[PDB]
């Protein structure tokens, strides 16, 4: 889960996003 600063991104936002974001949407659910 990334977070900049209150912005985090939201582990479910995966399949909302295209492929090659979902590369580090992959990472914002793990983290």
């Amino acid at each position: 889960g990334f977070c900049w600063g209150d912005l985090c991104v939201p582990y479910g936002t995966c399949s909302q996003l295209p492929p090659w974001l979902q590369d580090m949407c992959a990472a914002a659910s793990f983290d």
